[PDB]
């Protein structure tokens, strides 16, 4: 926090080979954008294109059910809505299927 400019790339570049020996250094580098890559590429790949073609509403209804099984009780905004659905769809119910089909 002081200014370095390099200096702790440097030494942490070093220490790290000295330490987690030359003889496995790009093993790091390689695993990691290994499976780092493959996920990445195959995310976007089945995000960015079906996704938007065909699979437009799997994903949609993916994320709906988490948020929904998430936020049944983890959140105001939730309840506000499921209560007004619930009290409005009640109410009317009772004014229509309790009061319309059986007059006239």
């Amino acid at each position: 926090m002081f200014d370095i400019g390099f200096s702790e790339l440097l030494l942490v570049f070093i220490i790290g080979l000295v330490v987690l020996g030359p003889q496995r250094l790009p093993v790091a580098v390689k695993t990691v954008a290994g499976w780092i890559r493959a996920l990445r590429s195959l995310a976007t790949t089945v995000q960015n294109e079906l996704t938007q073609e065909l699979k437009l509403q799997e994903f949609q209804d993916s994320l709906k059910k988490v948020e929904k099984a998430s936020l049944t009780n983890l959140t105001p905004e939730l309840k506000a809505s499921m209560d007004e659905l619930r009290q409005a769809a009640e109410s009317m119910k009772r004014s229509y299927v309790a009061n319309d089909p059986l007059e006239h």
